[PDB]
């Protein structure tokens, strides 16, 4: 039989292992020849595997690279202008890779050039609340200072935006052992921890879903009109550079000024974690100098797009996509995901060769330039937005398959919750101590839902990955799954975006039997299989009703911290709860009809109502000042692009509202967002009513 | 048989006559009790007629009314402040209506209040080119002057916007006999011309598709957040009032200053048509004073929505909509259209009672507050935008059925051209001298296409009516048809928006046998019938390809008036012509497939490609500073809301470009619009490619 079981059984751990090794021998940095060559290899193999069509879709987008002959570094300088300490120019390469060419040295992609010199301020994680603490409580002024921040907690682009708004003239990012060195584990190559010379690369843009900085709204094709750099979206205005903790210790150890305000500001280095500004008495005339000479350059990038045409609904697309570009070797990020995609394509193709086809079209994507701001997926979705809008059933992401070996992690739209529960009950757990048990059982035991007994935790979609354009801009039901660590005995994984993130890292420490990779291939591949083949789309609208009520309770509880203002300005959540109540009623009735209808028009009408339900949460006017975040229920947090926020329009209107100098105007805007949200929830509900 | 012929034969001229009489006995001004009562009558009758459901959809929107106890008027005042001449407070009512209550006196809806006093400047039609002529050629400064403009040529809202941008402190609008009095015809009640005491009512907003001024983007429902008046969309900032030509003559006769620049500035009154400023020597100390006391008030409005559920595709909507609110009696505008809609509903219902149903759902609408800015249709489309976006096949408008008795006038998307040709070849001409001939033959003879022998003229959609939200905002294929005058022996019709526009006007002078009304009911009703019942949607994509090439030629020819700048800034139309060429190729191939496929999924897939083709021309970012005009091929002209402009983004970027003080920036923006247009044409084309 050609059924999900056939598809699943054909997936092999050893294949995924072979593909991961194959993809991680040399760096595949976006816009380089090596990553174009990998694209052509993947294109060829997907054709060999049996896909109907496999094309490259290329764009010319703004990328950023260090200058090979003018290296980036940071100094402590003395009064005579002698640079008495310099940060490293590269990470010591790991065993056996010491002769590998083209390893990009650590840098912050899209930093402007500059050589600012000044006094340091330490800002903890550079989060919104860290700057509140500095400015409001500690009375420390960052204006004209170089800020040093530890990586962790939030997306590094938000840190830079926060430092810029505080008036900083530069930012130094560093990896603190508190956040990147698990106690009792050895650093690479002897364990999975970050060595003192290791450094996290990464872009520092604030694109808010725009895609290529020069072409917001439109694909960066051969005739595209480009904004001038001064009008580009999301570039930082101050120099930024990342360092490791050996180098950070040399920068922090001399810090004077104010003590850290409390223990949450202290990392693990043997330094006082003084906030500054500047150095203690004897060193008070020394300064910090950055030297950044990276350049932004419009560069060609290549997505691979594979199509497996549907037998019955070829105009309905289920998309499995993940990136291919990496900072260096991409042992975890993204090649552990890309190897799983490759095996999934291979398995679907085996079935296709035996005469099978999925009901709906499956599209497979290898995205480029994800690490530079989700550029490849976003340009392609801009090019194809009309097809995606009217035909996109779902998008399943496929970045890093593992960040740990403890349990599953799933983030998805509520419309997929029931699909994911059902699938994981039919998969075997690969966990020690759960042999013969389902993945659902092990996952539920290791990661219980905070709200329901006997259910697992499933998180909201945030961002920082290639689903953002499909979900938050276009309103296509989206999901992701991977294996993760125990968050209660441990900040991602330590070697993230370092030269040390290699094939050996995965093979030796994360997943030597490739059983977690295989489990992840079964979950992603199985979701795609069900989405593409189920007669009725496997979305349960009733799960959206439950979460909408949870999010309405949550946003109301935030507002209710301000009872006097709610009285004064007549701020009511009645309309939103009314909309949520109606959504619950209409969804329940729709579910009954879905169960209770041989009629393919009624089916397809009902599948269309299912497919367009996520779409109904899109507001074509976008959220305030973020026109590419159009989904009214979910947006990336304005304080941390990685985290999802629910009812983001209302959340941001209420955020720090007590500090707004015109409360009438601020509360007016809260009420406006309540209206927009109530209206959108009711409008989405009405898409599930009888159509005439 | 239940076929189009049965539907058509059931339509009766005498019914349409009865309904028109019934709808025009008293005024039905938006937001008044009489128009709520008419809504309830129509709702009841549509139910009686056999529709499946008939509901009222109400909204609370900003309307504008004169103050009953503080009348609007205009004076000439002398130096002592004595008002030596006052304009009329009302139009002399026509025979038999002298005791009719609740006739709103002439006013410009949404005028702010004020009593400005100053010197007059005559500005011809107050068009963009008229103000160019004043300011650039004649060196006449309108700043601080009251401007007087004749109605005609362009939408009166554009006149007011133009006068405001010229610095005018007030506007007087008047009906010149040149534009409202056909030579050799008597004025009402003895003929169809405008009497000297007649006055044209009408709103003067510049909404650019926003709908209710206080709620752009969202329906004005019971919990809606409203903008404060100062942030409202589209309100004028200077007082405006309309007068008739008896009163205009008294204002114009004393005018001094500069002679009119040429004969195109002279109307038909016995006055010199001097431009001013101010009066000739003896009267030079007299001024003009306006007194405007109208108020804007949020007011409830009611649309009637009738549903005739489709038998096979109930989730596909064909909409027949037209307004019900009138300035006074609405003898032509809108009740000649509304009576035709009523008869169309009656006929469809007769068939429904015999067991027939259309393939697709037909929705019938009686829109409210059209005369105050398309408010009823726009709020309802804002409320239902998700349903309309994903399910709207077409929108057929149904305002005034007659503006003359000469020939047909059709304005529609190119996707309907072939539908309209085919239908009109199957209808009888009602014209004298064409008995036994088709409507196509008479229409083609009387109104030949400017480009093709043996074809009739079909115009682009402009705006100023209830299709605007469906077509320019939402991208639903739209059309309209009516009977019109011979534009070559004659500015709409003379009695437009006057108390004299009555049932008797129509019955005595326009259409005594109601045969033109009947023809129009056959065309509108027949279009709806074919759209709702044809197995394959009756849209020919190839007709869009032909017009796109015409519009590309046209916009290129405008640019080519500036060869030096095109060289300097490297401005190429290559990408747009390439996109148009591709559209032509892909449409041709799609047409072959459409002809060449028992498979209802392929059919519906193909019908979806047909339905979403108009949709593909929508850009979700809108046109510059006009976010509700989203269609990239067609928008209302920025100089005249009534006229459609093709490639409006490029057109506006090129408009008066030689007067821009930064040519590099201006030509940059031309190139940007070329890119947006090329991309959108190519993207629309690709929706017609094989789907996988
Ligand atoms: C959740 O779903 C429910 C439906 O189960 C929706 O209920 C609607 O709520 C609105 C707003 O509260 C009601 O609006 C009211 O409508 C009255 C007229 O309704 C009649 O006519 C319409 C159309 O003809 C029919 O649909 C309806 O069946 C009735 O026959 C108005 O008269 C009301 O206005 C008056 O009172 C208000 C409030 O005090 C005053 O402000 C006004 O000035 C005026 O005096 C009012 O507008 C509507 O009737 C309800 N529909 C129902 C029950 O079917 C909820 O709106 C929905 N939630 C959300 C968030 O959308
Ligand atoms: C109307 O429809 C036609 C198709 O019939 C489209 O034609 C495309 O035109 C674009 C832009 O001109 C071509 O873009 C070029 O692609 C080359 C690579 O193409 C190959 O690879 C892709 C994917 O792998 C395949 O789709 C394709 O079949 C080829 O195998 C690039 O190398 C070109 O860039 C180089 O030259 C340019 C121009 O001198 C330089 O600026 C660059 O720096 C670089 O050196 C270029 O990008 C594309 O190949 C065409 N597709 C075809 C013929 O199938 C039109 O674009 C379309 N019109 C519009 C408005 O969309
Ligand atoms: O330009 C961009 O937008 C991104 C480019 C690039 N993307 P790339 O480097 O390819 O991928 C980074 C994705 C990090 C993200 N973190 C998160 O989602 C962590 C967010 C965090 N949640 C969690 O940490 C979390 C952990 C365990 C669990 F069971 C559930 C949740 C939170 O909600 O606060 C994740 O793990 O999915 C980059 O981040 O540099
Ligand atoms: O607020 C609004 O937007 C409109 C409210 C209200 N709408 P309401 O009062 O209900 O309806 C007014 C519609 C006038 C429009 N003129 C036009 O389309 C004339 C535009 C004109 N074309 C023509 O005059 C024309 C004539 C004959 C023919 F065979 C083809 C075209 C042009 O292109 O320059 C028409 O005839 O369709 C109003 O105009 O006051
Ligand atoms: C996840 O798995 C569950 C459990 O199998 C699925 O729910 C089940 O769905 C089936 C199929 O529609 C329901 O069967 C129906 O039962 C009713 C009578 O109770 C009858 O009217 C129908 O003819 C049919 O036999 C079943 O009740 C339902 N079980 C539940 C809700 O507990 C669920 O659909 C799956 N989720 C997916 C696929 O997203
Ligand atoms: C308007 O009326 C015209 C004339 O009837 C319609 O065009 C005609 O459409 C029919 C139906 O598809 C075409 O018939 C086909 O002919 C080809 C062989 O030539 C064959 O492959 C098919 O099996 C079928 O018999 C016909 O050719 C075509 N005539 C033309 C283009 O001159 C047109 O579709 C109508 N427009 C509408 C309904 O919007
Ligand atoms: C990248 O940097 C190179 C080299 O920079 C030089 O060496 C550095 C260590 C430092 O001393 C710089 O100031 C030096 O210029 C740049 O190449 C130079 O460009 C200038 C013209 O701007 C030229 O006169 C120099 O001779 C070049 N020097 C060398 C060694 O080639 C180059 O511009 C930078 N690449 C970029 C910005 O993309
Ligand atoms: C820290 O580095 C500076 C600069 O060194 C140069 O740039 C580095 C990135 C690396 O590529 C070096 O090889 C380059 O020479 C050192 O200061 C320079 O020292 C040289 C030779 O002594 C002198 O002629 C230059 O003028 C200096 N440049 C500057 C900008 O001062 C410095 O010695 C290093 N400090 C330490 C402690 O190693
Ligand atoms: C509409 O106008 C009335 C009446 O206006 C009065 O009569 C005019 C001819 C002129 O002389 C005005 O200045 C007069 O006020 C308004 O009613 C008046 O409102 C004021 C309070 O603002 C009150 O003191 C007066 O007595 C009222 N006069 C009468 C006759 O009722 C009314 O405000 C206006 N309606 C609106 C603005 O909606
Ligand atoms: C033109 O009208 C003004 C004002 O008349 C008032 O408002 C009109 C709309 C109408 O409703 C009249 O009945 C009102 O009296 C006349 O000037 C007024 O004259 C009266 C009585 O003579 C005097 O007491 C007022 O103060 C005047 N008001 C003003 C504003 O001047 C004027 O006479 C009329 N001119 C002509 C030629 O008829
Ligand atoms: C990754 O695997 C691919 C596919 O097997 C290898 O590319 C092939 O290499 C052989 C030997 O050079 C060639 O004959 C084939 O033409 C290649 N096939 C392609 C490109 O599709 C590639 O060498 C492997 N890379 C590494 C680093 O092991
Ligand atoms: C317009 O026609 C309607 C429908 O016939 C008339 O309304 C009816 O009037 C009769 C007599 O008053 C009532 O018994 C019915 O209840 C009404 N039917 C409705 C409202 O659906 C209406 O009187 C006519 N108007 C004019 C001005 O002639
Ligand atoms: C911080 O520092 C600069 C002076 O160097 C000043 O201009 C700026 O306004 C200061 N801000 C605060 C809040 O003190
Ligand atoms: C793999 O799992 C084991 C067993 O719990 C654990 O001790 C080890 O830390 C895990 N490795 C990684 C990289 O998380
Ligand atoms: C028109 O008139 C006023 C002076 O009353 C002046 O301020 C304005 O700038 C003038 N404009 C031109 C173009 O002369
Ligand atoms: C009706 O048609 C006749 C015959 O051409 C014409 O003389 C008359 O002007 C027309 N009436 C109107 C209102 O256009
Ligand atoms: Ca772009
Ligand atoms: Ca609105
Ligand atoms: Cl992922
Ligand atoms: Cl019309
Ligand atoms: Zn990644
Ligand atoms: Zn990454
Ligand atoms: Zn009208
Ligand atoms: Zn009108």
């Amino acid at each position: 039989k050609h059924n999900m079981k056939a598809f699943l059984d054909e997936l092999k751990a050893e294949n995924i292992k072979k593909f991961l090794y194959n993809f991680t021998q040399i760096p595949h940095l976006a816009g380089t020849e090596q990553n174009f060559q990998l694209a052509k290899q993947i294109q060829s193999q997907w054709k060999e595997f049996g896909l109907d069509s496999v094309e490259l879709a290329h764009y010319d987008v703004l990328l950023s690279y260090p200058n090979k002959t003018h290296p980036n570094y940071i100094s402590i300088i003395n009064e005579d202008g002698n640079e008495i300490f310099n940060t490293s120019l590269f990470e010591p390469p790991p065993p056996g890779y010491e002769n590998v060419s083209d390893i990009v040295p650590p840098f912050s992609a899209f930093s402007p050039q500059g050589m600012p010199e000044g006094d340091l301020v330490y800002v903890n994680y550079a989060r919104t609340e860290d700057f509140f603490k500095l400015e409001r409580d500690m009375k420390i002024n960052c204006s004209g200072k170089i800020v040093i921040a530890r990586y962790g907690k939030v997306f590094r682009g938000n840190k830079v935006k926060n430092a810029q708004l505080a008036g900083a003239k530069g930012v130094i990012l560093y990896s603190d052992p508190a956040d990147y060195f698990a106690p009792g584990v050895k650093s690479y190559p002897d364990g999975w921890n970050l060595p003192g010379g290791g450094v996290q690369r990464g872009n520092i843009l604030n694109l808010n879903g725009a895609g290529d900085p020069l072409t917001p709204g439109y694909p960066a094709n051969e005739y595209a009109y480009r904004r001038g750099i001064a009008e580009a979206v999301g570039l930082p205005s101050i120099p930024v550079h990342p360092i490791g903790y050996y180098d950070a210790q040399k920068l922090l150890e001399k810090m004077g000024g104010s003590a850290p305000p409390d223990s949450s500001w202290r990392g693990s280095l043997k330094v006082p974690y003084n906030v500054g500004p500047g150095f203690t008495g004897n060193f008070s005339t020394q300064k910090v100098k950055m030297h950044i000479h990276s350049t932004n350059e419009v560069t060609r990038i290549y997505n691979v797009i594979g199509t497996l045409r549907g037998a019955v609904e070829p105009d309905r697309y289920v998309i499995l996509g993940g990136h291919r570009d990496s900072w260096v070797f991409g042992g975890i990020d993204p090649q552990s995901g890309a190897a799983v995609v490759h095996e999934i394509v291979r398995s679907f193709g085996t079935l296709k060769k035996e005469g099978w086809r999925p009901r709906r079209t499956i599209l497979f994507a290898s995205w480029d330039a994800e690490e530079f701001g989700l550029l490849g997926s976003t340009e392609w979705a801009e090019e194809n937005s009309r097809l995606l809008q009217e035909r996109g059933v779902a998008y399943i992401n496929a970045d890093s398959s593992i960040e740990g070996n403890y349990t599953l992690r799933v983030d998805c739209t509520p419309l997929m919750y029931s699909l994911v529960h059902n699938l994981t009950k039919e998969l075997k757990s690969p966990d020690e101590g759960f042999e013969g048990k389902s993945l659902y059982e092990s996952w539920t035991k290791k990661s219980p839902s905070p709200e329901f007994s006997g259910m697992p935790r499933i998180s909201k979609l945030g961002s920082g990955n290639d689903f953002e354009v499909f979900f938050q801009r276009l309103g296509i039901a989206s999901g992701r799954a991977r294996y993760t660590k125990n968050w209660e005995t441990n900040s991602g994984y330590p070697l993230y975006h370092s030269v040390y993130e290699t094939y050996e890292l995965v093979e030796k420490f994360y997943d030597p039997m490739f059983k977690y990779h295989l489990t992840v291939a079964q979950v992603r591949g199985g979701m795609v299989f069900e989405l593409a083949n189920s007669i009725v789309l496997p979305f349960d609208c009733r799960d959206y009703a439950v979460v909408l009520r949870k999010y309405a309770d949550k946003i109301y509880s935030i507002s209710m911290k301000h009872p006097q203002e709610m009285k004064t300005y007549s701020v009511s959540f009645d309309s939103l709860f009314s909309a949520v109540k109606n959504f619950t009623e209409i969804a329940s009735k729709f579910s009954e009809r879905l169960q209770d209808f041989s009629n393919p028009i009624v089916l397809r009408m009902m599948n269309d109502q299912l497919m367009f339900l996520e779409r109904a949460f899109i507001d074509p006017l976008g959220l305030p000042d973020r026109p590419f975040y159009r989904h009214v229920i979910y947006a990336p947090s304005s304080h941390n692009k990685y985290a999802g926020e629910s009812f983001p329009g209302i959340y941001d209107a209420l955020f720090d509202i007590e500090s707004k100098v015109d409360p009438s105007k601020a509360w007016g805007e809260v009420k406006r967002q309540i209206y927009v949200a109530a209206f959108t929830v009711q409008a989405a509900a009405e898409t599930l009513s009888e159509v005439a």
